């Protein structure tokens, strides 16, 4: 539990076994210290920064997270259908306006689109004040670590099967994890639904990609288990090598494409020029099934996510009131500054709130608000646990917080729901902020959880 | 097979896919240039230097080496038992091994081996000739069967194009068969509480092959193993009053050597002390000192001389098969061991039994003999081929020779032979003037 209290020489032994297991099972990324490692496979590898042993996490809250996956998949789909709400909700960012311009084009064009799909991830923290599972992000596009998360389950299970009796820990409390398998399953099923067995899956990847093995592992599952071919291209390669055939088919680099799996294009930095925007548009207009579509990408935007957490909004996209209960239970309170909602703007207890754009804490929060002569939200107070953190072959102790991402997969064809699944998980673990760490990284370490 | 023809663009793609496959499947080693990579797992990793696509190798000759695997297992076990032949036929390193063996001959108290016979196809004849018999610490059981996987994967993706069929790359179980051999020895020894000690080098950039074997042991066979250097064994190992080997809290029933074959492995008396200790223990050595001595260059030369091989093999068919793969080697019958070599010196080489080799017009040393480098052998002319070589993520073309290494596994109780197997392969490929490979049958 307090892993800091385990004998140092024993910890070295466990760390050595982890570094071994990591290499044998490709828990590896290109080393950012090595020049070509985000471009040339096979060179400059290092194990992922990782937490040695999983931190605890209540089984009741784990289950709540499980339950919510398919309910989130369905919300994301319904919200994406409401073009007017998306357009109306979304003033000043250039990138979001560029995405809205594509969405507006699609609204104009008004093409059928019977087949829709998502590979998404809802991220949660446990909150100490309330003792509640709270959602901190909904990731609707290009979500990573389906392989990484499920290799971490493999690792932690392996370590606990050897060192756990002594430690009083049982590997069967690390939840089972099928994430990467479920990912490729959803892509394979969408490729089948399209029913063009001559087509490949296109994966859209970044120019520099030191997590390329995850994507190759997927393509491998596609090739070997599912018998589907795939190709990888950057948005600019697509602009250069892509076109729409007479029947609407996407063709890239000579190959018919039935599914566009995005592992890029979620960030402004992936669109350095008009080339990348042309590609995004081309692909959206074509008949290929996108994973996901532009309206889905819009749904995970910050402003949309904030909107849904306001009074009665969520309630426009969900009719099952048990689902609305479960959703609202994981939503951190959020408010418009104006009216205040019942004037909890009247704030005396600013330690309990946060202001966010579309952050301001404590006293700065209190001043800002002044009883006025961007939104207000419930402050979250995370759980801490003593971790062992292993990075570039070395280890140290740290007190950390953790954020559990629960993947969802979804696939439908008209009104037929083909997949709507909780699809495994990942965990991101970070040194506290009350210690030498904070928020300012390379992006913590990977982890799992230990139920209850 | 003429891979130099394939256009740069396509090659570049096949290369990309091989580097991907290598990373995903742990065809990886510690990078020489990263100073901690031989000691700390998980850091400074790079794919194995490799040949992109297999070289041709006749099926008939592949089957010959297959058949020879269990014949060589039995030959190794019979020669090892002739203590005085070994002492008699047989340098500081070699004499320290001899010291350990004579000592066990004195003491006079289950046997196993995981070995590998290396061959090359000779152009002069068309023969499969043995070039080495490795009796101790044979590497590349994992690497060899991962290259099998890589090549079958590439020829699945690119085979139809180039007119190659992934099914002409032979099947390969080498690492599984190694772990199986160890697991069975552990069982024979019948101590459910004993571990397997694996003896490792101080710096081991190929540690993942060994880690994979310990992972099979743990997960498939439910056997614990522990890895130690010879000096760690000196410091930590003890023989109990009942003669049993104890190393960090566990009895040791099998000592699997992945070190100890090279003098660099014995920087001090500590390592020499650990080797003796373990040899004198009741643990099963994979292999014993006697096996180690059978693999020496001196014993291998001796065996290849006329009449000698035949003293250690009863079976006439095996004698025939063994002689077929043996390159001629001689002391001094003037007739072959010299008149034939003076005519046709191009077909022969003189080599020290331990100075430069002698060939062509020189080999006129023999006219000199009136009818450094001493023992005459048949010259081998290797069957080269066009290769793509991939190293540190870059590729180039080269013309190469290949050495096919056939692993054998063997185990026995007193007259019962539990295992005597051909057990998969590896291939080492190097410039015409190295890298890991497979073969394409025929």
């Amino acid at each position: 539990f307090d892993y800091h209290r385990i004998d140092q020489k024993l910890l070295q032994n466990i760390v050595y076994d982890a570094l071994v297991w990591s290499t044998l099972n490709c828990l590896l990324v290109g080393d950012k210290s090595v020049q070509r490692s985000g471009r040339v496979p096979g060179v400059g590898l290092v194990h992922l920064p990782l937490s040695l042993l999983p931190g605890p996490f209540p089984e009741s809250h784990w289950k709540q997270g499980c339950e919510l996956a398919p309910i989130f998949n369905e919300l994301v789909d319904r919200v994406s259908l409401d073009g007017k709400f998306l357009q109306e909700s979304l003033n000043a960012d250039e990138f979001t306006s560029r995405l809205l311009d594509i969405h507006s084009k699609m609204l104009q064009i008004n093409k059928k689109e019977d087949i829709r799909m998502g590979i998404v991830r809802s991220d949660y923290m446990i909150d100490e004040k309330t003792k509640s599972l709270l959602q901190i992000e909904m990731n609707t596009i290009s979500t990573s670590f389906a392989l990484i998360g499920c290799l971490m389950t493999g690792l932690h299970k392996s370590l606990l099967s050897q060192y756990g009796k002594f430690l009083g820990l049982n590997s069967n409390r690390v939840p089972a994890n099928n994430a990467v398998d479920q990912s490729a399953e959803a892509l394979a099923k969408a490729w089948s639904e399209y029913n063009n067995p001559r087509a490949a899956i296109l994966v859209v990847v970044q120019v520099e990609e030191r997590n390329m093995y995850e994507q190759h592992y997927i393509s491998a599952l596609l090739r070997e288990k599912h018998h589907i071919r795939s190709i990888r291209k950057t948005l600019t390669e697509i602009d250069q090598e892509g076109k729409i055939l007479p029947d609407g088919t996407l063709s890239v680099d000579g190959q018919a494409i039935s599914v566009v799996y995005f592992r890029a294009g979620y960030t402004p930095k992936d669109y350095p020029s008009e080339s990348e925007w042309r590609a995004r548009l081309l692909m959206e207009q074509s008949s290929a099934i996108k994973c996901p579509t532009i309206s889905y990408h819009l749904v995970g935007t910050k402003k949309i996510q904030q909107e849904l957490a306001k009074p009665g909004v969520l309630e426009r996209f969900v009719e099952n009131k048990d689902h609305i209960a479960k959703l609202r239970a994981c939503f951190a309170g959020l408010w418009s500054l104006e009216d205040s909602d019942i004037v909890k703007k009247a704030i005396e207890n600013p330690e309990l709130f946060v202001m966010k754009p579309q952050n301001i804490y404590g006293d700065e929060l209190r001043e800002t608000l002044l009883k006025l002569q961007y939104i207000l939200m419930q402050r979250i107070f995370p759980a801490t646990s003593p971790a062992i953190l292993v990075r570039d072959g070395n280890w140290d102790t740290g007190h950390v917080i953790s954020e559990a991402g629960i993947f969802g997969t979804y696939l439908r064809n008209k009104d037929k729901i083909i997949i709507n699944n909780e699809s495994g998980y990942m965990v991101r673990t970070k040194i506290s902020s009350s210690y030498e760490g904070g928020v300012l990284p390379g992006f913590g370490v990977v982890d799992t959880v230990y139920l209850t």
